[PDB]
This record gives structure tokens, C-alpha cells and sequence, in this order.
């Protein structure tokens, strides 16, 4: 039913910057492994049914033995594991799927433990501090929140470009705030079609809230599984999951070799309001502690943003109902029949034509008298409403409302160059609550 | 909340008690030079320094490994030490692992040493992320929470802390307007009896404690009956050291005996803060047996309590907005439709004469406190001048003693109550409280 779903969830390819080993929870037998595992572990004795504890040191062995039995595996991540052959350190990110226990081995850049530990502690500390700074911001100012959070996230991660990508009502997105590198060109203010980010990706982002991609140009690695498995494994929770081909070529064409997307969650029962994407001109990999730290920071961001939204909304409605009982500051309309509205001529003509009504695009005759008068509300009072922003700067493509997603499509667009668009002469779409208030007010005026 | 300078009760002894809990060592060390200016009595015992190595005026860095030593050195010169807690430390000879919770005081720096479980170095990395991990999970339990409800928040949070730590009882204690508290939600052990619904006097928690919980948001007591440990400090020190932030700070005797009497041999209090900040209440934990939880869990719980604080603040503001929206929309509604409560049309004469004699907008809780109307159906009322509103008896359960408005904290008092037997008090001659929103709405009519 959902496009790209099974292809992202159970796509038998992982990123080549690390290796992955899928184990049977009850028998500790290997039921899956990526082809780069043998090379990365320096095995040059790894097959289907090989005891995992034989691949690593005995301490690591009994440690992961403790890990499998545990009520919650996530609490032991990451497991610092040494290899039998090489002796090089690996971060072990364990999680559970419907088949067994998946182990994500990510090579550790620092070899001496003290420096790595100090780095992790430093990262967590920087996350706590970033959140603390994020808490002291004045309320109501969401733009300041997003700017300070892209500056913070950029300061922590070190990516050349960091930005907040807001999902609008019609599922089309918009970079609302960014902290790019100075010499890089601004992607801020741009708009993108809804098909750039499929519903499947947004759903999986609601479930999995942090996704790292080290290199789009890097050749994906096929993970071979035991022939006894009914279907291809669920590599959603895997931090090494290779991106879909279309998004790989997408990142390739956009100039983002290394990506990192985090979810922005509110509620309406959770809802994905937007993302915070990070693009790097070159390829880079950040360790697990930094990633989890960023997930925490993004959790705080999601909470605070949710608060701001709720409070601003209820306060807005409260302000409407309070101003109801200054006439001009009642609704968002520019004209009220006084205000952004012509003389009694166009009024006479419109009234002449009128003999519950509301439109967002104004009746060709008197609609060319002014660019302001485009929205009409009739119920005896008349409401004029100004037209929307007549220019939208898209990033290579326009969001077509009747355009949907299909799993067979596996090739993106060629360029994301900013191009302007003149939307049809329309006013801002009249809300339903506004019309209900118009009815209530109509009854009120009918009484007296 | 209350002003800082007005609080005088228990403060001097709570801050500088000179007594710590016996589950961890405590060493106060000068900042410039790492010489010891203070140390607990049992400090030599847990570190295996018992026969000198540890004494007044000895380099504390020589009491641990060089790695732990330079960790401390970089901790002292940090921007803010509180962000480096806990500092992992190994002993010099016994090699015993310790969580070091550091606090910068007026003169020197207090170092709390908590005995940690010997874990494999391979988990060290996994150990570094633990606090934020537990915190992320617990808060994630709050993210998937339908906004609007205030009870489900406290319930799910209480349950979250219940599963996080492992206490036999976890609950939310809320401070009312007259400083007296009430248990709003709890996750008792199925065996135990519920403390839910019953209130407490304001003198149960002194102003000093509530004030102190602002700067120190987490407090753990592994055992009240455990014999406190005297801290030995230098002779040159003018006064007792400021153990206001120590995680080992022994409870003031009255609260220890309080815990003993209530049955809570193990306590864990976490303050919740909303919006110059305000203490809304605490989240307290009780255990039938002794319970010492590691510092990372207390940190995670602190995060969870910040999240809970902000979220609850949001819920409060939303609730206010909704209520105001309701009374306002009803106001406009009736105002439009026009163009028990008495309108001078009940929905008699003696009450009118009494009102004419008393008026020689008002809000009265007790008419006896016009005495004629007292001769209970018309408990209290609100007068608008000529419209009148007549409201009223709600029962309140107390857990041992009633809170009187004459109750004041006594700094010299050192003995708590004996019984917390839940008794029920009904209230007459005190009608339904005329809220600010209600009275302002009436005045706006
Ligand atoms: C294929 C023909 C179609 C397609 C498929 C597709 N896209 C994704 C995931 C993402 N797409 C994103 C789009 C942007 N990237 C940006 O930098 C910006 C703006 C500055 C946009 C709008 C983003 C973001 C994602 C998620 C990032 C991540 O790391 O996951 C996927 C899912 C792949 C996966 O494996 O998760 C797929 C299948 N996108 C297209 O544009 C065409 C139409
Ligand atoms: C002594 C004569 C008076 C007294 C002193 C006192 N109380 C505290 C601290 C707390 N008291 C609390 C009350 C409760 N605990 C509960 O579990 C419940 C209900 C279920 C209540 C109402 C709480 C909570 C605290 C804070 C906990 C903590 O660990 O600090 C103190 C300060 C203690 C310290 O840290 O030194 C003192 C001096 N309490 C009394 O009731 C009598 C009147």
C-alpha cells in the first residue's frame, strides 16, 4: 500500500563504512552478515551458523552474552568490542528485529580508550549545555529557536551546512532556517515538492529519529542472510542502512556527500513537524555518542517547539475571541465592508452581482480593479482579503498536489537550482472556523 | 514561591549540618592547591587507607590514580563543574571505582565519593551515554502523550520513575496555594497502601527545604535509620562547611524520624519547577527497604524532571487559556442572547434587606464571618453592584494532622509527628473559593 516502504525497511544493502552481523537470539548463531564483514574484521571462519562469540574476544563474548539476555539491549549500546584477528576496536550497536539480534559494528577512530571515553563525555556534556542554552530563549520566537538550534547543532556536529526543514500543510517542505558555511550558497527560503521525502521515510522517521549517511558515492554492501529466513531482514533500526538509490543520487546531485537527518516531533499521537538535515561538502562520520546526544537535543527541541506552537495557537484563538468583544483587528482579512477595500463603486457592483459564500480567487469583471481584492466572504457584511505571495522560490521542481509516490520510480531530478514561480492570483485560503465565526456573528447581527 | 531573605527556619543547620550519609565518602579540598581541608569519618575505611596517607592538609590527587587525578584537575578548572558530574575515579591502592560528584562552595570544593559497581572497561563508552539514554526513553514516554490532560502526565511520569529506579512507591506531591501539599498521583507497590488523595500540613516541608530544592533538584536518602557520619574539618575554618549541594548530606533529624514514622526508610525527592522560578511540587519516592541508586539514574531523572516541568507548565497555560476561552465565549453568548444565582428571578426579602445593610464587587466565603443567612444552603456569595450569586462543602482527607494558617516553621523544633493515620475533615463556613478569573469575569459583566 505504501510506496518505497518494503524497499527501505527490508532493503538488503548497508553502508560500507561499517559492517553488520545478524545473530540468532537463542543459539548465538550467525543468521546474517554483510560481505564487508570478513574484510573489516580482518578474518580474511565466518559462515551461516558460526558462533559470534568466536569472532570477538572472550570478554566481549561474555559481555554480548549478557547483552542478548538483557530485558533491554539498547541500554548496553555501544559495546566496545575487540576483534580476534585484527585487534582493532569496534562500537557495537545492538538491537532486536523479528528474526534475532542485529549487531552494527562501526569502526572506532580513536584506539586508546581514555581519549574515546573523554570524547564521549565531552559530547554528552555539550548536548546538555546546548539544551540548557536552548531553554533560556524567550517564548513566542520560533525563528530564534530554529536559528539557535541550527547554530548549536552545527557547532556540535561540525557539518558545513545545517538546516531546519519544515513540512507545510500540503506536505511540501521549506528550509525555514539554516546555518550554512559562509562560502556555500543559501538553501534557505527554498521550497521542495512533497515527493522529495516519501510518506514512508516520514513514518520511519517518526519511528527512527536519527539517520546518518557517511557517503552517497560510496558503493553499498549487500548483506547476505541465511536461506532459512522467510523474508529479507528488517534493517530499519540498523544505523548502517544504505540509503535508497533515488535518495543516493538525490544527495549526489544536491552536492551533499554526507547527510544527517533528525526528526522534529510534536503532537496533534505524534506528528512529524519537520526535520533538521545536515549536509557536508565531503564525507564524514560522527561517532555514536555524538549522534545520541544530538537525538536528545532534538528531543528537547521537539518538546519546546511543541509547547510554543500549542501556546501560540490557543493564545491566538483567545485573542480573536477577546477582540470580538477594535473591529479591524478581528480576523486576518485586510478588508472589511474601511480597511484594504475600494470605494462604494466596486461595492455597488459586487452587491449587484451577489443577488453562505466564500472564495479565495475572485466574477472576472471587478476582480481586475485591484490586486488586493481577491478573496471574498459573503453571508449584510462583505469581507475582502488580500492575495497571497505571488512568488514562490522552488528548488528545481514544483509540488503538484495530484502527484503521488510510486515504488517503481528510482531516479530523482537533475538539478535543485532555485527557480521562482508565480502562483495563480489567489487569496489566503479561508479557514473553516472563520466561516463558522461568520455564521455565529451573522446570527448575532440578525438578533440585534 | 517565597522570598529568599524571609526564610530563616532550619536553613543554617540544613545547609551546614556537619553530618553526611554513610553510603559514601566525602572530601572537601581547596581549589587552588589540592590539599584536604575536610573529610568524613568513614572516608579512610571505604578507600582502604586504614592503618598517614589521608589527613588534614594532604594532596587529594595522591589518593587516586593519575588518570583520575588529571580528570579532577581538569574538572576544577572547568567552565561549570556541575556539567562534569559524575567524574569517574579509581582509588590509589584498592583500585575501587567511585563516582565523584563535585560542588564548588564558599571556600574550597566538596567532593562526594559514591561506591560504584565494578564494570568492564568495554562498557565504559556505553556507560557514558547511559544518563541521556534513560532520560531519552523516559521523556519519549512523555512525547507520545496526548496534550491537554494533566493527570495522565503525572501518572505516566510517576510510572516512568517507578520503572526507572525501582522504589516500592513513587508519587507526585503538589504544593497548594496555602503552602500545604497533596499527593496527586502515585504508583504504589500492589502490596502497600495508597497515600493518594490525602493532604499534608505545610510544616511537613519547611520553607528552607522547598527553597533549597530549586538549586538542588535531586535528593537521595538511602536510609534514615543509618547512623550519620561526622565530617572533620580544619581548625582554621570559621564555620561549618556549606554542604548545601552535597549528595551525601545527611537529613535533619526531624525528617529522618519523619521518614521512620511514615515507613519510608528510603527516600528520593525530585523538585519540579515552572515559571525567578517557581516550585510547583516534588516527585518523591519511598522504599520499604534500603535503596541506593547510582548517580547516572538520578541525573536521568533530573532531565526527566526538567522535561516534566516544562511540559506541565505548557499544560497549565493551555488549561488557563481554555477556561478563560470558555467563560469569555459564554459571556459573549449570554450578552448577545439578552439583547444558585439571584438577579434583582431565582434559578428573599430578608436577604435583600441584609444586603442593603451590609453594602452600607464583593466576595464572601462565609456569611457568618450578614449572620442572618447562616440561620448552610447559602454558604458563600459574590455581590455585583445589583446582581447576586449564591454558592458549598467539600471534604478533605488529611494524613495525620490538619494544616492551620497559624502554622509556622520552628527552627528549634526537632521532633515530627508520631502517626500519619488518614483522617477525614469536612468543611463548612468556607464556601467554594472565588477564583481570580471568576471574580474578574463577574466584575467584567
Ligand atoms: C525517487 C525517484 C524520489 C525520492 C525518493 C526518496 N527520498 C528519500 C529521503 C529524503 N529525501 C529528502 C529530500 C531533501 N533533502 C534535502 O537536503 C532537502 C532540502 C534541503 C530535501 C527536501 C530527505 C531530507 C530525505 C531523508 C534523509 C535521510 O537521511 O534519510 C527516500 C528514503 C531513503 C532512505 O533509505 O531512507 C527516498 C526513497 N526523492 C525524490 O526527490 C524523488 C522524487
Ligand atoms: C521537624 C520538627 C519538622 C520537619 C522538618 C523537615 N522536613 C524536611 C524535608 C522534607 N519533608 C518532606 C515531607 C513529606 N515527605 C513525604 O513523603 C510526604 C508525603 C507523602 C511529605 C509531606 C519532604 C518531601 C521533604 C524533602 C525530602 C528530602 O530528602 O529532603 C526537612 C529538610 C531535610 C534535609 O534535607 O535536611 C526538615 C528539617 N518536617 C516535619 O513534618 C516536622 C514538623
Amino acid at each position: 500500500i505504501t510506496a518505497y516502504l518494503s524497499r527501505i525497511q527490508r532493503g538488503g544493502y548497508i553502508q560500507p563504512f561499517g559492517c553488520m552481523i545478524a545473530v540468532d537470539e537463542s543459539s548465538f548463531r550467525i543468521i546474517g552478515y554483510s560481505e564487508n564483514a570478513r574484510e573489516m574484521l580482518g578474518i580474511m571462519i565466518l559462515a551461516m551458523g558460526t558462533d559470534v562469540r568466536s569472532l570477538f574476544t572472550s570478554s566481549s563474548s561474555i559481555l554480548l552474552e549478557r547483552a542478548f539476555v538483557a530485558r533491554e539491549i539498547t541500554l548496553l549500546n555501544p559495546v566496545w568490542i575487540h576483534s580476534k584477528n585484527t585487534g582493532k576496536p569496534f562500537y557495537a550497536i545492538l538491537h532486536r528485529i523479528d528474526v534475532g539480534v542485529v549487531i552494527d559494528l562501526e569502526p572506532a577512530r580513536t584506539e586508546d580508550p581514555a581519549l574515546s571515553i573523554a570524547g564521549a563525555v565531552q559530547s554528552q556534556k555539550l548536548a546538555v549545555r546546548a539544551i540548557s542554552q536552548l531553554q533560556a530563549l524567550p517564548g513566542g520566537d520560533i525563528k530564534l529557536l530554529c536559528d539557535t538550534v541550527v547554530e548549536s547543532v552545527r557547532d556540535l556536529t561540525g557539518y558545513d551546512r545545517v538546516m531546519v526543514y519544515k513540512f507545510h500543510e500540503d506536505e511540501h517542505g521549506e528550509v525555514v532556517a539554516e546555518s550554512k558555511r559562509d562560502d556555500l550558497e543559501p538553501y534557505i527560503g527554498l521550497h521542495y515538492p512533497a515527493t522529495d521525502i516519501p510518506q514512508a521515510s516520514r513514518f520511519l522517521f517518526k519511528q527512527n529519529r536519527v539517520r546518518m549517511i557517511v557517503d552517497c558515492n560510496a558503493t553499498p554492501v549487500l548483506v547476505v542472510q541465511d536461506d532459512r529466513l522467510t523474508q529479507s531482514m528488517c534493517l530499519v533500526g540498523s544505523t548502517l542502512r544504505a540509503p535508497h538509490g533515488c535518495h543516493s543520487q538525490y544527495m549526489a546531485n544536491m552536492g551533499s556527500i554526507a547527510s544527517l537527518a533528525m526528526a522534529v516531533i510534536i503532537n496533534g499521537s505524534m506528528r512529524l513537524w519537520g526535520l533538521v538535515v545536515c549536509h557536508h561538502t565531503s564525507s564524514r562520520c560522527i561517532p555514536f555518542p555524538l549522534r545520541y546526544a544530538c537525538e536528545f537535543l532534538m528531543q528537547a527541541f521537539g518538546l519546546q517547539l511543541n509547547m510554543e506552537l500549542q501556546l501560540a495557537l490557543q493564545m491566538s484563538e483567545k485573542r480573536v475571541l477577546r477582540t470580538q468583544t477594535s473591529i479591524m483587528d478581528l480576523v486576518k482579512c485586510d478588508g472589511a465592508a474601511l480597511g484594504v477595500a475600494p470605494s462604494e463603486v466596486q461595492i455597488k457592483d459586487v452587491v449587484e452581482w451577489l443577488l453562505g459564500l466564500s472564495t479565495d480567487s475572485l466574477y472576472p469583471g471587478a476582480a481586475a480593479l485591484g490586486d488586493a481584492v481577491c478573496g471574498m466572504a459573503v453571508a449584510f457584511l462583505f469581507w475582502f482579503r488580500s492575495h497571497t505571495a505571488k512568488e514562490i522560490k522552488w528548488g528545481g521542481a514544483k509540488h503538484h498536489p495530484e502527484d503521488k509516490d510510486d515504488g517503481q520510480r528510482m531516479h530523482p531530478r537533475s538539478s535543485f537550482q532555485a527557480f521562482l514561480e508565480v502562483v495563480k492570483s489567489r487569496s489566503q485560503p479561508w479557514e473553516t472556523a472563520e466561516m463558522d465565526a461568520i455564521h455565529s456573528l451573522q446570527l448575532i447581527l440578525r438578533d440585534s
